[PDB]
């Protein structure tokens, strides 16, 4: 009267629970959402040949609840289906290696994704959840489809939306292991004195207003709340990395004096990211598309430097 | 001779200049503005002198006062909000019911029920430049804040707006981040999903206007190709919108918060404004009328909310 397989369902394909299922019901009325090897198979019923085969399933129980939170380190019970919900999209994406990095063919309006993976292909950088850092290092052999989900999913971002470098970094930078990451500044005012501060975290590798680091050691004008202007400098600098961002213009690009950047063109409200890269000269890529140049100008919102230990010696 | 005058940004951060009467401001700043009007081809005058000029931000210190204020990094930002104003300050901002409208000029309909809307819903904005105007908007001086609108949206003076969509850009400036949705829809074949959204998409839905609708269930395709219902869980948002495509709709005294009426089709139409108070009022621009009940092509209605949960059972969903 009623028939049955076995079959075991996980969050995480590495927990599997084993789930005895009515070959009669489909498996969305047994499990909710449910997926096969990526395919979705919530409006199917049980065939002979799914038996001992395992089912992606979201988390409506506490044990899968404790395991979705582990591996993804988040408490929000959508997170897997907007993962899942991406996933589709970025499955259907191409990966090419360009100059020895995973790219992203264009789709989709993801051009902003392209030129943060690469960033990150860049940068020492360490991720916190289990599952960014497996699909990272997917991502790295040329198998991204999982970590552009993540990172859409972790941004609470849906495909062809406008992305940003700047907030998409920030986002996947409170994931990382950036604790130990520490920054020093101090602003002085002609008329108010000087005031210093202690930045840590995701707070000491990224800075807003200027694209120069050599800028910012040597100080920036700033307002001032007094009204007046102010100039505000690097003190010191704990990280393997620093973010430069700013509101962009024309600035020139040159080789050897930076990591990896990132530029903003065409409609400003839907726009187009291309990725520029310092090895032994400067490389543009623009998703799949590679050319090389000594210099590059252009409106640059975004620069990654390396560093390790700065300490100033103004004043 | 020369004269000192102060150029900005935001108008908050003001920098000290001198200027010559025998250049014009733009060979001197570049692109110039003074309360909107473009003077880059105008020589000073001695009666300008002391006066506040708007520039572009062109210098890494401007952008950065431009993008604290404004939130946008977009570098023709500057340029399309002075333009926009030069005519909002023509504009006319009567009081209405006690809520600051707009006499009707350069199809601004849309910007009227969208300001009227704000003034009866609990929203706090991001960019100083949007708080600062939204108050001066509140007590009647609401050029600043129509022409950031405009500047936001991406629309210029006379273009048809869509309320919609301006509100969307409006909320993307607003603190939200506290809004919460859960959604669940059923379908026989398929069962149940559960979805939540935060931030705007919390507050915005389109398909229906009716709130009381959009928690009984409405008819939805499914994958499977039978039809499902998606209904509401769970609400947390001191506000909701409801959003259709424009259809003959009655609205009730005391049902509801305010609504946007819209005749016309893609191309041109206009828009007027419902507000339930102690009974029905449609403001359309300058003009007031009362009504005891009000019928018309409706495309969006607010209603007042704070925290919500179900009562469905999603087992006894059909027996209606
Ligand atoms: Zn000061
Ligand atoms: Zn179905």
């Amino acid at each position: 009267e009623v028939r049955t397989i076995k079959v075991f369902t996980t969050v995480d394909n590495i927990n599997l629970h084993t789930q005895v299922v009515d070959m009669s019901m489909t498996y969305g009325q047994q499990f909710g959402p449910t997926y096969l090897d990526g395919a979705d198979v919530t409006k199917i019923k049980p065939h002979n040949s799914h038996e001992g085969k395992t089912f992606y399933v979201l988390p409506n129980d506490d044990t899968l609840r404790v395991e979705a939170f582990e591996y993804y380190h988040t408490t929000d019970p959508s997170f897997l289906g907007r993962y899942m919900s991406a996933l589709n999209h970025t499955k259907k994406w191409k990966y090419p290696q360009v100059n020895g990095l995973t790219s992203i063919k264009w789709a989709d309006n993801n051009s902003y994704l392209a030129t943060a993976l690469l960033t990150l292909q860049q940068i020492e950088l360490k991720f916190n959840p289990p599952a960014l850092q497996d699909a990272y290092y997917r991502a790295r052999a040329g198998e991204a489809a999982n970590f552009c989900a993540l990172i859409l999913a972790y941004c609470n971002k849906t495909v062809g939306e406008l992305g940003d470098v700047r907030e998409t970094m920030s986002y996947l930078f409170q994931h990382a292991n950036l604790d130990s990451c520490k920054r020093v500044l101090n602003v002085v005012c002609k008329t108010c004195g000087q005031q210093q501060t202690t930045l840590k975290g995701v707070e000491a590798v990224m800075y807003m207003g200027t694209l120069s680091y050599e800028q910012f050691k040597k100080g920036v004008q700033i307002p001032c709340t007094c009204g007046k202007q102010a100039t505000k400098y690097l003190v010191q600098q704990e990280s393997p990395f620093v973010m430069m961002s700013a509101p962009p213009a024309q600035y020139e690009l040159k080789h050897g004096t930076f990591t990896c950047a990132s530029e903003y063109t065409g409609n400003y409200q839907c726009g187009h990211y291309k990725h520029i890269t310092s090895k032994e000269t400067l490389y543009c890529i623009d998703g799949a598309l590679l050319t090389k140049s000594s210099e590059y100008k252009g409106p640059i919102t975004d620069v990654f430097y390396k560093e390790n230990s700065y300490t100033t010696t103004i004043k």
